[PDB]
């Protein structure tokens, strides 16, 4: 199918001004989840789990429909956790009905990245929510146990190069693996709530160990408690990816421009754009509008 942004009845900038707000300040206010990481790191998977299920080939999945509001995909084991972010988004959504579902988790992402310092990220309005039909089967994200020849792979089928790849996988500068949800454990980093490049220096600045936790899977470890997912640990197997690596450990604007280029491309494949639609929206932080 073609997806074709709807703009929703007669909303502008501003309207979408007051979801990012409603979203920011109740990031500040529920700060104890997760032994007080608060809900950015989340709400930024689930922006990108609820994108990463898009087949150029066909163009099945992505977030043009909100199916993740869906069992089936809401029950996916790959989404374990999301749950927390979509019950932050409920009251959200309660106060502005009018947004869709795929605008919504969308946003969320985008609102997360900036709240916590990242770059601003461009976001388009006019995704239209889908029927339950139109849900993805499960198996679209990706297992962690793999390598960059994996790695590589599975994002062309999200037409990300090897550029975008890197720069997308520093989005592991945020939050943590929990052993229940994904047989994982453990932070990435110390700024786990605070967008910046961290997730590469710690890749090639810290004495990582292929152990094993305490799900029986192979992870890397430091003596700093921070770890590495084995496809994080493949940036710096392959050649091609190291030399990213290296790149974005040293120029934190270049890593905050190609994150925010392939994050909002990310959350528009499978979009067609009118030609006369809206340009892209630059939200305000709340600390820009002094709130
Ligand atoms: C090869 C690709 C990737 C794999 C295998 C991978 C795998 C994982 C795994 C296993 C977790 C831990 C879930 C948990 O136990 O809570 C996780 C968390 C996370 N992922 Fe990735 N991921 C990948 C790419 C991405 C990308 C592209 C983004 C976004 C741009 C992203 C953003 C995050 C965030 C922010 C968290 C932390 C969630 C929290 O703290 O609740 N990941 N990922």
């Amino acid at each position: 199918l073609v997806h074709v942004a709807s703009v929703e009845k007669g909303r502008s900038y501003e309207d979408f001004q007051k979801v990012y707000n409603a979203i920011a300040l109740k990031l500040r206010e529920d700060d104890e989840y997760d032994n007080y990481i608060g809900y950015g790191p989340v709400l930024v998977r689930l922006a990108w789990h609820t994108s990463g299920t898009w087949d150029k080939h066909d163009n099945t999945g992505g977030s043009y429909g909100g199916t993740y509001r869906f069992k089936k995909e809401f029950n996916d084991p790959s989404n374990a956790g999301l749950q927390n972010g979509f019950k932050f988004l409920e009251p959200i959504h309660k106060e502005f009905p009018w947004i869709s579902s795929g605008d919504l988790f969308s946003l969320g992402g985008v609102t997360a990245v900036q709240e916590m310092q990242g770059p601003k990220i461009p976001w388009r309005c006019g995704r239209v929510d889908t029927p339950e039909d139109t849900t993805p089967d499960n198996g679209r994200l990706p297992d962690a146990d793999k390598d960059a020849d994996y790695v590589r792979t599975f994002f062309q089928r999200l037409n990300m190069n090897d550029r975008e790849v890197v720069a997308l996988m520093g989005a592991h500068a945020l939050g943590k693996t929990h052993l229940k949800r994904s047989g994982y454990e453990g932070p990435w980093g110390a700024a786990n709530n605070v967008f910046t490049n961290e997730f590469y220096l710690n890749l090639l600045n810290e004495d990582w160990k292929l152990e094993k936790n305490d799900a029986n899977n192979e992870q890397w470890d430091s003596k700093s408690g921070y770890m590495m997912l084995p496809t994080x640990y493949s940036l710096i197997q392959d050649p091609k990816y190291l030399s990213i690596v290296k790149e974005y450990a040293n120029d934190q604007d270049k890593f905050f421009k190609d994150f925010s280029k392939a994050f909002e491309k990310l959350l528009e494949n499978g979009i067609t754009f009118p030609k006369d639609a809206p340009s892209p929206f630059i939200f305000k932080t709340l600390e820009e509008q002094g709130l």
